[PDB]
C-alpha cells in the first residue's frame, strides 16, 4: 500500500519517516528520580521491542537522574534512545541541567503546557533554541487533554462567524490540529531542521483521531507519531488502540506508534509494546514474530483437543523465537495454520507457509499437513502435536537458511 | 459518518441493514447434537450480547437436534435467532429434515462447499428453493479457506490474458468476491428477495479483508456480514479483528459482525462477543456499557494507587450496569475519566460526562472532579474512590432519569 513520504528524523540511531519501518515506542511509569527502577524498566521495554523509550522529566530530581540512567544503559551496550517528556517547566529544566539535555536523544514539547498567555512563545523558543544548539530532534506533541485555551477561543470565534457554524466538538479538533501545525511552522521559522521535527496531536476517541491525523498529514510534511491517548484498561484499551490506528496506518499515515494502555495492578508495562507490535504485524507493515492462524473451532471439531493443539503450537513458536531470530533471518514472516476440520482447514493451510488441518466430526482420524501450498504429509495417532512441531522446525531450517 | 444504505433483512426479530444498528453475532462450539450443552451455550452467548447465534448443522444428528434446541430457547422466552451453518450436505439435510429447516431463522450457504463441478448449481438451487418456500433469509458466505477451484481457474486464465497480469494473491481475492457476487446474482434471478439475502467474503488477513469488502460493497446492494476469519488466539486475535474491521466500519460498510477468535483451553466462548461489542463502541457505532477513559500513568503519578483506582471504578460500573440498564435508558453512552495528574487530567475529565484527576508528584493532595465540562467538587483524604463512585451514581440518576 501507500506510505506517506517524509524527511527522516534520527532519534538516536533509530531513523523515523516514510523511508523507514514504523517504530514502536513506549513510556516508563517509574519515578524518573529512581535511577535503579527506571533503568531496569527502560531495559525491560527495549528487550520487549520498544525501539524508543520515553520518560517523564517532570522536576529537578528527575532531570538530575537522566544522565545516570543514560550512563547505565550505555554500560550494557543498550543503545535505546531516550525521549524526555516536558510539561510546564521544560524551559527551566533544560536550561538548568545541560547534562540532562545532552543525555536525552529527543525532547517532547506540548504546545498546551508551555505556560499561560505571553509566557508560551518565549518558553517555546527557549526549548527550541536548546534543541538547535545540541542538534536534538523534538516532538511537538499536542494532546486534547491539554489544549491551549486561547487558541480554542480564537477558533471558536472564527467558527461563530461561519455561515453555518460547526459543533463545539469539531472546533476542538480543529484547534488541536492548529496547535500542532502552528508550533511546527514556528519551529521551522526559528531554524529547526525538517530532519529534527516530529508531530503528534492525540485524542482519546478513534473516529476523532482519524480526522485529526488526516488533517495533520495533509497540512504538514513531518513524520507523525501516532497514538490513541488515554485508551484505558483491559480489552477496551487494546481494541480501541487497534481500531483507531488501523485506518490511518492502512492509508500510509504514521511513522512511529505508542499504545497508551492503563496497566492492571501488577500487570507488566511491556503489554503496550506487545500490542503495538501486533497492530503493525496484523496490517502487514512489520514482522516481529511467527504467527499462528487458527479457526475459532465449532461443533464440527472436538473443542478441547483443537484448542490445546493451537495453544501448544503457539507456545513452542514463542519458545524457539529468540534462537530462530538469530539463525534464520526472515523467520519473523512465518505463518503457521492450525485448523479444526476439512471445511476450511486445507485451504487456509495452503495459504500459510505451513499448516495442519485436524479431522473433525465424521472424518477418518488423520491430519493433513501442507507446506508452500501443497500436501507435505498426513499425520495420525498420538503425538500429532510433536510430529507437526518437528515438521515446522524442518520447514524453517530449509526456507530461512542464510 | 456515512452508513451504506441497504435493504432490511430480518433474521428472526432482528433487523439488519443500513437503517439498523450493526448486529453482533457469534457461533457455538458445542456439538449440535448435544441438546443440553448447545442450548446452554446459545443462552450464554445471547446473555453476553449476541443478538444472533449461529450453530453448525453438519450431519443428521445435528439436524435432528435443532428443533429441540429452538423449543427449549422459546420456553424461556429467549427470542434469539438461530443461523444454521451448512457445508457439503446442506441440500440433503434441509430436504430430509423439514422441521430443522423451519426451526432455523436463517441458513448459511458457502458457494465453495456446495459440491464439485455439476453438483454445485443444483445443490445451490435446492437450498435456495427451500429458503423461498419457508420465507427464510440466507447468508451467502464465501471464505478463502474453501474457495471454489473452478472459479479460481477461470479468473487465473482471465488474469493471464491481461496486458499486465496481477499476482496470484490478488486473483484469489478477485475470485473470492466473484464467488459471492455470482451466487448473489443467481439467488436473485431465482426469485429470492433482496430482503432475504446477506453476503460475506472472509479472508484471514486485515488488508485483504478491506480490499474484498470494498469490492463487495460497490458491486452489490446486500447487507454485509463482516468478519476476519481465523483471527486466532490471544491478543493477536483481538488486535487483528479490531484492525481489520475498523477501516470498513468507519467507511460505513458492514451490517453485522462476528469476531472469529480461537478460545484458550478453558476460556469462555463469550470472549468473542465482548470483543465485537468493544469494536463497535470504540468506533462510536453502538453503545453497550459505560466506559472508563484512563491515562497510562507515567512517572508523574504514583503507579499503584492510580492503577487500583481506575480498576475499582471499572469494576463498580460493571457491577451497576444490569440495574442501570433497566432504570436509566441511555446510560450505555456514559463516559467516565480517571486520570493520573494535572497535565491532561482536567482536560480529559472535562470531555467525559464525569471525571476525576488525581494529584501527581509535586502537587497538593487533592483530586478535582468535573462533570458536564465544569468543576463539580474537589476530593481529599481517604475514600477518594468511594466518594467519586457516589458522585458517579448521583450524576447517572440526574442525567439518565426517564
Ligand atoms: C504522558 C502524557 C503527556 O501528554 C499523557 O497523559 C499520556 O501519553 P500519550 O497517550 O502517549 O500521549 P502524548 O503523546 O504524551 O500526548
Ligand atoms: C464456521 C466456519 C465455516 O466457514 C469457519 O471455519 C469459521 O467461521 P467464520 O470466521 O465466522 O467464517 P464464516 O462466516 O463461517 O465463513
Ligand atoms: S475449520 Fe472447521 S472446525 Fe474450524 S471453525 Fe471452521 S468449520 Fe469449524
Ligand atoms: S495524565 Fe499525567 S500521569 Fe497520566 S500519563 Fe498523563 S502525564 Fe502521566
Amino acid at each position: 500500500g501507500m506510505r506517506r513520504p517524509t524527511p527522516t528524523v534520527y532519534v538516536g540511531r533509530v531513523p523515523i519517516g516514510g523511508a523507514h519501518p514504523i517504530a514502536v515506542q513506549s513510556m516508563t511509569n517509574t519515578p524518573t528520580r529512581d535511577v535503579e527502577a527506571t533503568t531496569a524498566q527502560v531495559l525491560e521495554l527495549h528487550r520487549a521491542g520498544s525501539e524508543i523509550v520515553r520518560l517523564t522529566v517532570n522536576d529537578e530530581e528527575a532531570a538530575k537522574a537522566v544522565p545516570e540512567i543514560k550512563r547505565r544503559l550505555l554500560a550494557e551496550g543498550a543503545e535505546v534512545p531516550l525521549v524526555g517528556d516536558f510539561h510546564f517547566n521544560g524551559h527551566l529544566l533544560l536550561r538548568k541541567y545541560p547534562k540532562m539535555a545532552e543525555a536525552l536523544d529527543k525532547f517532547r514539547i506540548n504546545p498546551g503546557t508551555l505556560g499561560r498567555g505571553r509566557h508560551k512563545d518565549e518558553h517555546f523558543a527557549e526549548m527550541i533554541r536548546i534543541a538547535m544548539d545540541l542538534g536534538k530532534p523534538v516532538r511537538i506533541g499536542a494532546n486534547w487533554g491539554s489544549l491551549d485555551p486561547a487558541l480554542l477561543t480564537e477558533l471558536m470565534d472564527r467558527n461563530a462567524r461561519r455561515p453555518e457554524p460547526k459543533s463545539a466538538h469539531e472546533v476542538v479538533l480543529e484547534a488541536l490540529v492548529e496547535s500542532a501545525v502552528r508550533a511546527y511552522e514556528a519551529a521551522l521559522e526559528m531554524g529547526l531542521g525538517e530532519d529534527k521535527l516530529v508531530l503528534s496531536a492525540k485524542v482519546s476517541k478513534a473516529r476523532d483521531l482519524v480526522w485529526v491525523y488526516r488533517e495533520l498529514a495533509r497540512r504538514t510534511q513531518a513524520p507523525l507519531h501516532l497514538g490513541l491517548t488515554e485508551a484505558g484498561m483491559g480489552v477496551k484499551g487494546i481494541v480501541a488502540s487497534a481500531a483507531a490506528l488501523a485506518p490511518l496506518l492502512l492509508e500510509g499515515i504514521g511513522d512511529t506508534i505508542r499504545v497508551s494502555l492503563t496497566p492492571a495492578p501488577g500487570e507488566p508495562r511491556t503489554k503496550e509494546v506487545e500490542v503495538a507490535q501486533e497492530i503493525l504485524q496484523a496490517l502487514g507493515l512489520r514482522a516481529f514474530a511467527p504467527e499462528v492462524t487458527s479457526c475459532p473451532g465449532c461443533g464440527r471439531t472436538t473443542s478441547t483437543f483443537f484448542q490445546e493443539l493451537a495453544e501448544e503450537v503457539s507456545r513452542r513458536l514463542k519458545e524457539r523465537l529468540p534462537e530462530w531470530r538469530a539463525r534464520y533471518p526472515g523467520v519473523e514472516e512465518l505463518k503457521v495454520a492450525v485448523m479444526g476440520c476439512v471445511v476450511n482447514g486445507p485451504g487456509e493451510s495452503k495459504h500459510a507457509h505451513i499448516g495442519i488441518s485436524l479431522p473433525g466430526a465424521g472424518e477418518e482420524p488423520k491430519a493433513p499437513v501442507y507446506a508452500d501450498g501443497k500436501l507435505l504429509t498426513i499425520l495420525k495417532g498420538e503425538g500429532i502435536a510433536e510430529e507437526f512441531l518437528r515438521l515446522v522446525e524442518d520447514y524453517v531450517k530449509t526456507r530461512f537458511a542464510p
